[PDB]
DNA sequence: GGTCAGAAAATCGGTTGTGGTCAGCTGCTGCCACCGGTTAACCTC
């Protein structure tokens, strides 16, 4: 998850509130994980990871918070 | 060459009445913000 973690430097916050967040996601991808699917757990939980950091990204990037829907037309 | 009495003001105050108008109230009308499922795009088991 650092690996995974350390493509979002620059981006509003530092790297350790994007090094808490992947053990976030961490903590989720392990609760929503099955032993019977036959997959890589890292490959599971990419997605996991990088869902939390942004949406961590969205809610902690400004000084006032903007909806995550004007964020991505802001994208956009 | 007086003398109550009536008519008719105005004046404060009810009244009725009624008409309307608007504050608001509130169930439809419809649009608008997350949420996530899926669908064609990148890296090579």
């Amino acid at each position: 998850v650092v690996s995974l973690a350390k493509r979002y430097t620059g981006r509003g916050m530092a790297f350790l509130d994007l090094i808490q967040e992947g053990n976030l996601g961490l903590i989720r991808a392990v609760e929503k994980f099955d032993y019977t699917k036959g997959y890589k757990f890292s490959t599971y939980a990419t997605w996991w990871i990088r869902q939390a950091i942004t949406r961590a990204m969205a809610d902690q990037a400004r000084t006032i918070r903007i909806p995550v829907h004007m964020v991505e037309v802001i994208n956009k």
